[PDB]
């Protein structure tokens, strides 16, 4: 499905991966998203986020994309990142401040 959804990788050394609601309220810096777009999956890695939370982000893309036979693209970017692209804001509702923690 096209519907963009926004998934929440949390749990630091033991990720856990789970849909929350599709906004930029919804993120914070200490976890991992993936905001699934349907054609484009994009991974936001917060900059307090685990190496264990990126793994599972990553993993669960792979497993999306699989599913969908390959044709979407994948995006991964770091909090901090100056090039994170304008669409992933757009499709959150616009760019905000991200707490700290969820
Ligand atoms: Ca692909
Ligand atoms: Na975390």
């Amino acid at each position: 499905e096209y519907k963009p959804r926004l998934l929440h990788i949390s749990g630091d050394k033991n990720a856990k991966v789970a849909e929350v609601p599709l906004a930029t309220s919804s993120l914070n810096s200490g976890d991992c998203f993936l905001l699934d777009a349907g054609l484009t999956i994009y991974q936001f890695n917060g900059s307090k986020s685990s190496p264990q939370e990126k793994n599972k982000a990553a993993e669960v893309a792979r497993a999306i994309d699989a599913e969908r036979k390959g044709l979407p693209k994948v995006e991964v970017f770091c909090e901090t990142d100056s090039d994170i692209p304008a669409e992933f804001w757009k499709l959150l509702g616009g760019k905000g401040a991200i707490a700290a923690k969820h």
